[PDB]
């Protein structure tokens, strides 16, 4: 009678640099995003977070939206800057900021979700080798164990990264991202010591056996599709499928890197980081996973370069990001990990949206038809899993809100609500209103 069930969770997401602002108040210091966007060159027209969307501010009026939106539970992060702006120094007030918030959502009848590390490290773990010394894994522990420990009456849904692959390929490899470094090497231990911190944490995490709480990871995922039959372009969507996607999935759910990816990449750069003690820790069972998904990839053999692949345009719809809009993706990789990877572990969609060209109209209301017709097309698919036997808890909607884009500032738009920064004013878009009434009918 319900598409949906009653426990399954409608949310939306955020995370902190990309909405809070309030940079340097209360005790927060610089993160590596605010020290990156101030680089010349590196985020779009200089864009920063320093203000963003004010919802250190304004958070009360944004859970009250929430609420009038019916929303059942809120991805967020929490700022490492905020309540360690040194080492080995705890600041209550930035505790307390998270503590109000989580209180809010509580009161208002929304379940929390929040993610540990959403990339913004503070800059004095940066300046002693960020995540290239492996002393990050006992900071990160020392800054997860605080957090569980003054939380946990609050909290009940942990996240530990948001999707590593960013933190590693993405600002050690490709340079996009913070600290913006190009060096494979650096990235494939950057990855590794990534994954041993999220281990740490579950072990600290499994020691408090907090009451009715969970734990899990967040990855970005894709599917990779051959641009023709030959082995030539097989070959290359299997090395694209092992760089986004394997080489955390590897280690995480069997407790071992893909082979091939590990030759391939030892060809090029050092892969002596890997031994049995540390993928022991690495591999530690979680209670779900979170699934980030945006689109897929069609791609055909390059000139046998490093990761070389040439990316195919198969001339569908895009989204402003230049993404494919392929929502059969969406089960393809849930399906996948059923069965191959999570089995019957529980499933969250922690991230899916997109990014159009949204205006105001003289109305007053921003007609964002491609965003619902999107939404409306991926949350079919979330019903088809569900119905053919998947273990899907919850969908979390990118984003709540209009925000900072990373490397391309606020020119990317992934709101569910317009946010017009001179003035701060949230406006409803037209997919809000839609998903306002899939959670009150359940029905799609
Ligand atoms: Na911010
Ligand atoms: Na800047
Ligand atoms: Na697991
Ligand atoms: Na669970
Ligand atoms: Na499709």
């Amino acid at each position: 009678m319900l598409d949906f069930s009653k426990d399954f969770l409608f949310g939306v997401a955020t995370a902190s640099y990309q909405v809070e602002g309030a940079y340097n108040e209360d005790g927060r210091t610089m993160s590596i995003w605010d020290t990156f966007s101030r680089q010349d060159g590196k985020v779009y027209k200089s864009h920063n977070g320093d203000v963003a969307c004010d919802h250190y501010h304004l958070y009360k009026d944004d859970v009250k939206m929430m609420k009038d939106l019916g929303i059942e539970a809120y991805r967020f992060s929490i700022a490492w800057p905020r309540i360690f702006p040194a080492k080995g120094q705890y600041n209550p007030k930035g505790m307390d900021f998270y503590k109000r918030l989580t209180d809010e959502l509580l009161k208002n009848d929304i379940k929390p979700f929040a993610t540990i590390y959403h990339w913004d490290l503070p800059q004095w773990a940066d300046d002693l080798g960020g995540w290239l010394n492996r002393e990050i894994v006992e900071w990160y522990g020392e800054y997860a164990e605080k957090l569980f420990s003054e939380l946990g009456g609050y909290i009940k849904n942990w996240i530990t990264l948001n999707e590593p692959w960013c933190s590693s390929f993405l600002s050690y490899f490709i340079g996009e991202h913070a600290p913006g470094h190009k060096d494979l090497g650096e990235a494939l231990l950057v990855s590794h010591n990534l994954l041993l911190s999220h281990g740490k944490a579950v072990e600290i995490f499994r020691g408090l056996n907090l009451d009715d709480s969970k734990i899990g990871i967040t990855l970005n995922l894709n599917e990779v599709f051959p641009a023709s039959d030959s082995d030539d372009d097989k070959v290359a969507a299997q090395i694209a499928d092992g760089f986004q996607n394997r080489w955390f999935l590897d280690p995480l759910f069997k407790g071992k890197y893909p082979q091939d990816m590990v030759e391939y990449f030892g060809k090029y750069a050092k892969v002596d980081f890997i031994n049995d003690e540390d993928l022991k820790l690495i591999s530690q069972k979680l209670d779900f996973l979170g699934v980030n998904y945006y689109t897929r990839a069609v791609v055909q053999k390059g000139n046998d370069g490093l990761l070389d692949a040439v990316q195919i345009d198969p001339g569908n719809e895009r989204t402003e990001m230049g993404w494919e809009i392929y929502p059969e993706s969406l089960y393809n990789i849930l399906m996948r990990l059923k069965r191959e990877y999570t089995y019957d572990m529980p499933l969250y969609i922690t991230e899916n949206g997109a990014a159009f060209n949204d205006v105001v109209e003289d109305d007053g209301r921003v007609h964002d038809e491609k965003r619902v017709e999107f939404l409306k097309q991926h949350f079919k698919e979330a019903k088809r899993f569900l119905n053919d036997g998947g273990n899907l808890k919850g969908y979390f909607v990118w984003s709540l809100m209009d925000n900072f884009e990373w490397a391309h500032g606020y020119s990317k738009r992934f709101g569910i609500v317009y946010v017009d920064y001179e003035t701060e004013k949230r406006i409803l878009k037209d997919s809000a209103l839609w998903y306002k009434d899939l959670i009150s009918t359940r029905t799609i």
